[PDB]
Formats: C-alpha cells, structure tokens, sequence
C-alpha cells in the first residue's frame, strides 16, 4: 500500500514543479486531455482540456525570472483498487511579489490520477484559495 | 456498460446529497467510507478526515423538515477510472429561504470520489469551494 | 408582419402578467418544459426548465397581494419564418417596498419563442439587470 | 438538425474569432443589418445595427493576445431556419500590468438562416464590459 | 395664449398632488410620453406607469403638498401646440411630519385637439416623485 | 414624416461633437431655452451658454465621437411643431484610448419656419 | 443718524416674532404682495415669499431667536436695508437644546405710511 | 417701471464687468465707502466689502458670468433692489469648463446724483 | 490673591452645572460676553443666551457631575481685575451611567466692583 | 480709550503677519499664556512657542495675507487693563495659490505697564494657523 | 516510539476535552501549576500560574449548555528523552454562536510536556489564531 | 532593601484591590493627598488629588468580577524612604453581554516613606480607560 | 524646596534638549544604565537600559538638523528626601513635517530621579502619547 | 547546574536568532534539527516541517548587511526538562528600517524548544505569534 501511495506522491510532486516553472511540456505528458479542473481563475466553471492552464504557462508562470518553491503539505491518498488515486494536500506557494518581498499563499488542492497504458495520467483536479 | 454505470454514480451522489438536506447522519454513514477526507470551506482550509466534522452539522443544523431546500445539480461530469472507481465534478446552486424569508442562491462547486467495495459505492473525498 | 409581431407581443405581456400575478399555472403553460434561461438569481449559470423558477414563483410572487406593474418598453422583435420569433425589450417593474413607498426597477429581457403544435412556447430567456 | 447544430456552432464560433480578431468585415458579413443587441457597454439599452459596435472595432480590438472559449453551448431549432444559442463565455487576456485575467459572461445569440446562410439577428450578453 | 397654458399646467400638476387621476386622464393624451428619475432613464408612454403612482400613493395620501412653478416659459408653435419648461417646487412633509422642499426642472409639450390642450410630453429632471 | 426630423436632429447632434457653432446657430430659434445639467437646474436662453462650451471644449477635444439616438419618439403637432425624445448614447475614448459609453436622456422640440426646422427648446438628464 | 434705524430694528423685529410663534396674518400684512426671497428652503431660486412661507406656517409653525449686530443702511424717507447674523435657540424634538446661525438681508419699503417687507435673502441654514 | 429698471440691471452690470477682469478702481468708484457684504468667503460675517474684496482683486483676480432673471424693486428715486441668480462658467486651470451658481442680492443708493452700491448678499458658492 | 479668584470661578462652575441660573446672574457683570462652541463662533452678549440653556438643560438635566480646574493660570492686572485660564474637566454620567470625561479650555475675565468679583468676559473652546 | 486697546492688538496681529518677531516681543509680557488650537488644548506660557512659529513660517513667508478684525468688543477694568474680543478673519493664498479664508474667535487681555500696553493672555478658537 | 506520541496524542486529547466540557479541575490535575503560555487573549504576554485561565473557565466555558467539537488536526509529536514532548497541531473547534448557528474556529497549538513523578505535566502552550 | 521591595510590592497589591472592590476609603488611605495622575480617563492632563477619582469610586466602582493582575513588577529603589514600581496590568472582565474580555494597561506608581508608613504620590497609566 | 524643584526642573530640561538635539552622549550620562522605560514605541513592554533608545537616537534624532523646540508644560514635582525626586508634565514637541510645515504633538511624562554620588540620574520614565 | 543550563539556552537561542538576522543559512542548519517544525504567521496557520520553508527566506530576504536591525528578547522564561531537554519563550521586539527609512517597531511572541543531542543543543520545534 505504502510503496503505491508513494507512487501517487512522487507524479504528483512532478506536477507541481512543472507548474513551479512553467515546462508545460512535462505538464500535458502528465495529463490526461480530456481532464477537468475547478479553480479559482476559472470563476466557478468547470473546465476541460488543457487550454485554460496552456494560457496561464505563456504568461504569469513562464516569467521564471521569479524564485517559486511550492510545499505539498500532509498529502492524504486514497487508494481505489490497482489503478485509481486521489490525492488531498494543502500547497504553499513561496513566490517574490512585485519589488522583490517573499510572500506565500495557500491553495487546498484535490487531484485524481487514473492508470492508463501502465502511466498515471491526471484526470481531475479542485482548488479552493486564491 | 460506462452508460449506466454513470447513472449509478448520480443516483448516489443525489442521494448522498439529499441525505444531508434532510439531516439524514444514518444515510450518511451508509454512503460514505469511515475514512473519507473533505475539503469544505467550514473547515477552514483544512483538510478533515472521517464523519466526526460533519456530525456535529448534523447534529445541530440539519432536521428532516427545518426549512425548504432546493439543491440543483448543474451538468454533472463523471470520470471513471476502470471497474470501481469514480469522481463526478459539478457545479450545485442552493435555494434557500433566508433570515427574513427572502428566496436566494448560492453556488458551490463540488468534486465527489467514489470507491465500489464490495458490490456498493462508497464515498471516500470530497472537495467543495464557494457559498 | 404587423399582425404577427402583434401576437408575439400579446403572449409575451400574458407571460410578464402571469409572472407579476404569480399564476405559476399560466407562465407554465406558455413555456415549453425544456426552456433554459440566464438571470441573475442564476449567479451566471445556465438553468434548464421551469423547475429553477417554482422556487421564485411559490415563495416569492404568490406572497402577500402587494401591487406589482410590469411594462414592456418600445418591444423589438424578430420574425424568423411563420414558427419562431424572437423579442427584446427593457422591462419596468413598479413594486412596493416594505414600507409601502413605490419603486421602479429595470431589466433587459430576450425572449425566444417557438410556434409549436398551434400554440405559441417561450423556449429561451435571457434577463439581465436587477 | 444534428448538421444544423453544428452549423450554428461553427458560424457562432466564426463570429465569435472576429470579434476578438477585430475583424470587422467578417463580423459584417455574419450579421443582420437590423440586427438588435443587448449588452453592458450599451448601459442597459437595446441597440440596433452594427454601427455602435463599429466604434469598439476600430478603436479597439483591432492589442494583446485574448483567449475566448465557449463553455456548454446550449441550442435551441426552431424548425428549419432559426436557431438560438446560449453559453458561457469565459475570457482570458492581459490587464494593463501583463498580468493574466479572467472574466465571464453569459450570451445568448440568435440566428437567421437567410438565402441559405445563417444570419446573426439578435444578441444579448450579461457580465463585464470590454 | 400664454396663460391659457400655465392655467392647463398648473390643473395638471393639482391633479397630480391630489391624486386626481380621473382629471389627469382627461388631459393626459393616451399616447403621451415621459422621461422622469422613477423611469431609471428610460421613456415610458402611456398612461399606465403614472396610474401605479396615483394608485398607489397620490390617491392614497390627502398629506399637504404645495408645488410652485416658478417663471415658465413658453415656446408657441403655432396654434396648435406648445411647449412649457419651468422650475418646479414641491414642498411637503415626510415620514417625521419634517417640512421639505424638492427641486425638479420639467418640460411639458401640449398639443391642443378639438379645442382642448392635450398633454404628449413630459421631461422631468431631478429628484425622484418627491 | 418623421425621418425628416429625425435627420434634422441627428445633424444638430454632430454639429455639437464637431465643435460647429456656426451650424448649430443655423439650425437653432436664437430664442432657444435649454434644461441641461451643466446649467446646474437653470432654464438657460439664447444661444451665449452653449458658445462657452463650444469654444473650449466641443472643439478643442475633437477626438473620435460616436453619437446614438435610440428608437426615437416623434410626437407630430400639426404640420410645424415636433417633439422628438431619445435615448442619446455617446462613444468616446478617455484620456488613456479606453473607449467608454455615456447615457443621457433628450427632448428637443423643433419649430417649423419658411420650409426650415428651427430647434426651440431642448431638455437634457443625465451625464453631465 | 441712530433714530430712523431704531424703528426698522423695530419693524423688524415684530417681523422674526410674528414668525416665531407661526401668527401668519400679521406676517401678511407687514410685507408686501410682492415680496421676494432667498433662503436655503427654495433651493437658490427666487420666490414670491407669501404663497411659499404660508407652507411653513400651516406645517412647521421654546423658541428663543437672536438679532446679533445689526447693520442699517437708510435710504432716503421710503427705504432700508438691514443685514443681521440671526441665531437660533430651539428644541430638537429630542429635548436638546440646538442653536442655529443664518444670515439675513432685509429690505423695507415705506410706500403709505407704513412699513413693508420688499425682499428678503438668507443663507447658512 | 421699465424704464428706471433697465437703469439698475445696467450700473449693475458694469459692477460685475468690473469684477470679472480684476478692476479695482472702478469697483471702488461704483461702491459707497461703507458698504457691508454677506457672502460665502467671508464665512456667515458681515464685512465691508471695499477692505475685504482688495484681497481678491490683488491675487485672484476665459470667464462668462450672466445674470438669470433679474427681479428689481424700485425704492422711490433713490433706492433699488435687484436680485438674480449668477452663472459664471470658467476654465478650472485644468482648461475643463466648469459652471457655478450663485444667488445675489445688491441694493444700490443714488446720493449724488450716481448710483453707488451699498449691500450685496451672495450665497451657493 | 489668586485663591479668591480661584473660589470665585468654581462657585461659577458649580453654579452653572447646578442649574441656578439665579447665583449665575449675582455673580456676572449683565454686560458679560462670551466666546463658546453653543454660539457657533459668534459673540454673545449679556445673560440671555445662557438662560435657554439654563432653563433647558442644565437644570432640567441634573445628574452626578463634577467639575475640576485644572492648575489654573491667574494674571493679575492692578488689584481691579483678574483673567484666570485654565483646563476644564467634567466628569458625567451618560444615558446609561456610564461615567464620561469632556475637556474644554476656558478664560473668564473678572472685575472687582464694590468689593465684589464681577465675571465680564469668557472664552470656551472644546467640547459643546 | 477703546481706539486704544484696537490700535495695539491691530499691530499685533500684524506683527503675525509680517513675522515681525521684534515688535511681536516688545508687544507681549515675557509672562503671557495662550490658548490655541496648535497647543492641542494646552496652556502655553511664555514667548519661546510662538517663537518656533515665527522662525520657522512666518518670517520664512511673505506671502500675502490680510487679517480683519470684525467687531471687537473691549471691555476696560479699571485704568491699566482691558479685554478685547473679536472674530478674525485671514486671508491667505494656499500651496496652489488658491485665495482661501479662516476664521477664529479670539480674546485678547492687555495690562498697561509703565505707559505701554503689554499682552499677557490670548486665548484662540478655531482654525491652527491658517 | 510511536507507543509513548500515542502516550501524549492522549493526554493532550483528555486536556482539549477539559476545555470543551469546562472541567477545570481535570485542567489543573494534568498542568504543572507554573505552568506559562501566549495566548491571543492574553494579548501578547507571557502568563504564568493558571489563574488567567480559571476565569475563562468560571465564565465562557461553564456556559456548558452549548454543544462543542475541538478536533485536533495531524498532530506532530517530539520527543526529547523519555521525560519530555512537544506537541504540535491545527485546532478546529465547532461551536454554536448567539442563536444557534454553527460555526467553525481555528488555532496553532504547541503545547510542551514534561514527565513528573511518573505524571505528563502541561509545562507551557502556545495559541496563534483568534 | 529585599524586605523593602516586598513592602512595596504588597501596599501596591493593597492599592489595586481596593480600586477593583471600589473601597476609596483604603485607596484614601494609601494615598497622599496631593499625589497626581496621568491617566487615560483624564484626557492626557495631570490632575492633582484623590477628588478626580472620587467619581469613578462612587459611580462606577462601587458590579462584575474583575480579575487584575500584575506582570513582570520592576521595582526601582531610591534610597530608604523613595521607590518606584513599573509592571503591566491585564485585566480580566465581563462585557455588556457578559463575554470575558482581556485590556492591558502600563502602570508606574511612585511611593514615599512618610512617617513610617509608604504613601502614594503619583501614578501614570497607558492604555484603555476604564 | 523651591530651589530643590528647579534643579529638577534644569537636568530634566537638558535631558530633553538632548533628545531634541540627538545628542546622545549628554542622553547618556544623565540616565543611570539600568533605567527602564515604558513608552508607545515600546508597544506596552517595559523596556530596561539604554539599549532600545539608541536605534532611535542613532537613526532618527540625528537626522538633518531640522528645528526641534520641546516644552515642559507646567511641570509637578514631588521631592522624596534629598536624593530622590518624580517629575511630571505635558511635553510639547513642536516639529516640521515632510513638507515644512510646523507641527506640534503632545505627550504625557513621568520621570524618576535618583541621586547618585553628587549627580542626578535618570531611573525610569513613563511616556503616553503621539 | 540548571542556572548555567538556562544560561547555555539563552545563549544558543540568541546566536539562532542573529543567524536568521544575518541570513546565515550555515549557521541555521548547524543549530536545528533537520525534523524541526514551526508555526509561524508566514506560514498561514500550517506547521511547516525542516528547514526548506525558511530556505527560501535565507536566499531571497536576508542578507549579512541589508539594512539594519535590532532584535531584543524580553523577559524569557525557560523550562528545564530533564538533562537534555529545554523550552524558552519570550517576547521580541524587533527595531527596523522601513521603506522611507523611518524607525519602527514589531511585537512577536516566540516558544523555542530545544533537544541536546551528543552533547550539543538542537533546535526542534518554533511557534512565532504576531508580527
Ligand atoms: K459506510
Ligand atoms: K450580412
Ligand atoms: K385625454
Ligand atoms: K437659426
Ligand atoms: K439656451
Ligand atoms: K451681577
Ligand atoms: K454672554
Ligand atoms: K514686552
Ligand atoms: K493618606
Ligand atoms: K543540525
């Protein structure tokens, strides 16, 4: 059980680095394309596809000129038979604002990999915070 | 056999859902796994585990007949991850009747996970944001 | 044409009547049972059918008697074949206050009919404002 | 009409590249001269022809890059040669600092079918102005 | 002439204060237009949308108002119609029995049919049926 | 009938966003009266107050101008007196090239002379 | 010339009296028909004082008012001119004491004998 | 009376001209010595108006005042009152029009043989 | 010296918190004037203006209330005349009995008449 | 008499003005107290504060400024002091030129020692230092 | 090792439960009586002894009628020898406010144990969080 | 000068207790009749003598439990009749509504040896009044 | 005592001039090092020695030489014996702000005095105030 | 010997907190315990565990002289638990530079516990309240 939750915990962290800086390359091999995401930046739609993140890479996160450490904190995994995951974790965003003054935010995250073709791909994700 | 399994999924989630409309605890605890996890916004950002959280809501905000509820399920997406597990991610409006009596709404968005453990779904996380 | 934009407006003014009486038996007969609509009590979201709107009617309208007047100012419409039109008007709300002090209120209302079966059926709503 | 509701969804997304495109000559060629909208640079008023959106073409989206997306088109066939489409539409583009926004609004758009083209008639969008 | 107008006007704004809707249709031409504050900017016509005030507040309250008009001036176009513009003053008591004054600045267009001025316009600006 | 003054509006309407005293004067009864807010509640007459403002602003701001009645309301009074009421929408760009969109609500009242439409009296709400 | 300006401090002072306990009729006679006014009531218009005060005298009207520094400008046999910081003492229906300030300029014309209010203006209250 | 009012609205009017550009020695020629001013820059006071207004004609003083319906009583041969509500459209240094009202009322006394302003009261701005 | 005018000024403090209006006026010169925050920055002159309050609060008002000088400033001009300045500090009971503290400066001017302390003259600033 | 007690606080007070801090001195007993708003309800005694005043503003502009003394009432105790009250008015220009005006009520108390009046109490009400 | 952090995850529980339920004689029983803590109502000090806490006790937490949950949220246990623990957790506590409404507080807990006589002793806490 | 500390340390203890009983008798006592005060009830002045506390003994005093105590005391000792104590004073109370609420003050008070016994001759607090 | 009370009143003017000059070498000398201080800079603690003021000195009071005027206020002093004394006043600290324009602040002081081997020291102060 | 242990607390708390003050990221490490945890405000309320979290402040905040400050401990109280065990808390007042130079002033409040480990003192575990 423990290798396998570990298994969810390490694609996971390589998710969020692609994020940290802005490879969104890494990003879509991870996702699976038809994946759904409720966000903040979404206003409370549910969104499909890789579209709405693609726009947020060109932009606000491909500006990597900025230090990102992003802290996945107590991640809980449910485990649902050999080839389901959720995964739940609170993410601390340490960034520099405009001027160069570390700040942090915190996002509740909810994320959900299935196992297609022998490879975890990211079918849904949930994020509270702003 | 997807078709109909997706079917299966709503009817529970609408019932889990009714079940907390009517402050139904021992529907509740029928439909969810001892160990579920919540993200809601009462717990503060925090993540919290098993049905103790929301028992004291049920306790103490949730009768069978305390107020009139209308609770729409708006476009539900279902993803199904092989023969016995699910997650369903909708967008849900709440019709109320407020302090004064006013008909309002609120809005909330909601992701639900489901497990299949022995020919039964049970819920194991959910994750709602908003009202 | 005349003599039809006529008939669209004359069941488009029973449709407003029925609402500010808060005759749901009425307002549900003119509707198709499939309409959608975007309001505001909506919060931006898409509402199928007329069961959205038995909340608004049977805890709201049907209240206490107070006078309501609902105007449809300088009505534009379209003419779409012999079976379907649509209309576009700002609508005026004369209520009561609790107080008893007579206010206005303004909305902008598209409303999409069908010619269905000999009967005229409100298919689509669009309302923005108060 | 599963042809036809592809149809609507193709020339409504066509129209919807002009506007963010600026392109003003398409938008033209799509619409009714005496087509009708109401949306909120308008200030609650229902305008009619393609004049007053002339102004927001050339002054405007004729600047950054601006991502459109539709979200849950519904549509509504009204026999054979009327159609109306409503949606989400959520809109991704840079503020005046560079940072990513985005904002929503709700539309609801008519069509025409006219000497076998479908013809924009009549528009009605809710949310923030451009 | 001239006199013959403010007499009209001035039975038109009495009417108004007592609530008098039956004299107010009777010189009020059915078709008659108005822009006032309790329109929220828009024009009404008709006779309908005044008749909820009378109706509901000027026929239900006998309270003492005073209204004065102060140096009319009247444009004649004719002999058929003219136009009155003026500063109109409306004292009166509110819900403390507190003496009050509001100021308004209204244009009136009356158009004299078989013998008997008939009032078609009305533009009013300022506070809202003080 | 009423496309006539509808036209006759329309240029006294341009006249004022182009900053064209001269073709505002021709169109307009020199005993004109005028409501508007920049008079501040006051019944102005003549044509003197809106000189001021065509001299140091109409013209002196010309930028790009878009002027809309909406659905106009023509109340015809035999055959030489009109009164025309409208939504007036105006586009204009802000200082900063933001476009931007004011509502105001007018009455103008028109008075025919020797075959020429002559502007007697105009009401203005709203925007100032 | 400190006789003729005790008399219109006089007639003026029955006038503020005559409003001060709401006695409509002897206001009425002491001013002229035709009597004019500026005062923060009429919202800075000019009114024919008579028909817009008898409002406030069938309605509005412990009440203590105060003529502070009284200037006079005599004008010939038929005419003066009186400007006067006037303050207020009453009871804000509350029980409170309040005091109020306002400016007065009065105006009075001798046309038979007696004295009339021609024009008043008034501002600060 | 048509004819001796047109006489007040016309020295009246070269009172405000020789507000409006900054002339002091007219003013001071057209206003008797002791003449008294309630106005808003003197703050609800009584003050004379030549030591007060000197002031503002150093320092303060594209401008357009016109008077709105002039009212006059006519006080016997010596005496007038004229009241009117004052538009004055100016550049607020911003070069943006703007427009603002004012109330006036100015008494004016012949003595010797000229017209000389005695008491103005101005209040709305 | 000073410890006379001193005495003299409380009696008039506790006079006028007393409501007695009566040791008020045998105390005050009736040609007195006085500078207050109540007169809206205007001179007051003689006793009447004090009365309406007299009458109308003070008295009608009567509640625990306590009045201190607080290190008071005498200046001393002859042995005819006296100008004291000092803090003054109430403590009252509000609508509710909560106890409250105001601050006022104050000068009174006196004048010696006939072997008796007359007040002429007051300034107030502070609290109304 | 009075014309006295009015010519001496009249060179005070322009001794204010033109921050003539000679004659200010030669004016005022080295004893005196004030009570002004600048002191923020205190007593001040002695010439040292207006002193900062002085050095610091008012002999640091010469900048316009008219004061004017409305009505001084002077009450005369005895021979040899006296108690002026007034209010006062200021004229001044602002930071952007603007001609602005103050008001403050002020008593004066003077003591005629050997021949010449000498300020020893001013108390002040109002505006602080305008 | 895990035998003795369950061995303080108890105690600490049965110390949460006193405060829940009021019970200030189990509180003083399991607290070292020098006992220090920061707590936000202390209002930035440093208390020591456990009289600050008896007067929440006698007063807001002996109104026992209402129902209270304080969950305690992933606690982080250290141990320094056999005689010493830290403990360190999220506090979630549910309650019900003026009319019955529930609602949810949270607070940052570090609470320092200390084996006394064979008893874990409160030696010291620390509160962040309203 | 330990047993002298200890003295000033409990007469300063007596002190405080009798202003939380309210016993002005006792606080009389201890108390110099010419001692002086800075406190927040006294508006940023110094009054002089136990009369400007009579009022808030009498009246106010004179309810509730009260929980005063005293942080961190600093005694500083000026020969053998002479001392100066310095501490912060939270106070525990119950509001309007009976909720415990916490204030902190800073306190010194001075104390003289008179004729064998300590007497108080001046306190300063900051913080909330009372 | 009255010569006793103005050599009280001349050291606590020159440590005052100190402050007001930045001289912190004079500051020092007449403070005994273990001196304590309860000001608002402080947020409510009691702070001991010299220590906390030179970051105030050091990196304000010296600044760029602007004119700083302080004044003692009617000062109170209580002498304990011949080596002790207590002295009271309000401070009036006249000052010009970014800008130019002269200000002044208020404070309430309390400073203790000790007689040390010939000279005065300062042993502990007490500010409330700006 | 507990009077010289508090002493020994005092002292290697003091060279933590001028470590911090200084940015000195070697020194940091060399005095915590790679497990330690810490509730701090910048952290939002969660406990966050080794020292990675504060590494990013060390990298892109503090520097050995960018600007100047002053850090005083208050009054701290130590608990001594056992031989190897101690628990230190006090207030710290915190002197800085501001954005337009002006002096200012913080408020904190800090536990501190620390584990002697092979003869040297390890910081385990902070809780910072306030500022
Ligand atoms: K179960
Ligand atoms: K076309
Ligand atoms: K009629
Ligand atoms: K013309
Ligand atoms: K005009
Ligand atoms: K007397
Ligand atoms: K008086
Ligand atoms: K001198
Ligand atoms: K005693
Ligand atoms: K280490």
């Amino acid at each position: 059980h423990m290798v396998r939750k570990q298994e969810i915990i390490k694609v996971n962290q390589q998710l969020i680095e692609a994020i940290s800086n802005g490879d969104f390359e890494s990003y879509t091999k991870m996702c699976d394309p038809g994946m759904t995401a409720f966000e903040p930046e979404a206003l409370g739609n549910l969104v499909e596809g890789l579209d709405f993140h693609r726009f947020y890479f060109e932009n606000l996160w491909s500006r990597n000129s900025k230090p990102v450490h992003n802290t996945m904190l107590n991640p809980h995994i449910h485990l649902m038979g050999d080839e389901s995951a959720c995964i739940a974790y609170i993410r601390i965003t340490q960034y520099l604002d405009a001027g160069g003054i570390p700040r942090t935010a915190q996002s509740e995250e909810t994320r959900v990999w299935h196992r297609r073709d022998g490879k975890w791909q990211h079918v849904h994700m949930h994020r509270s915070g702003a």
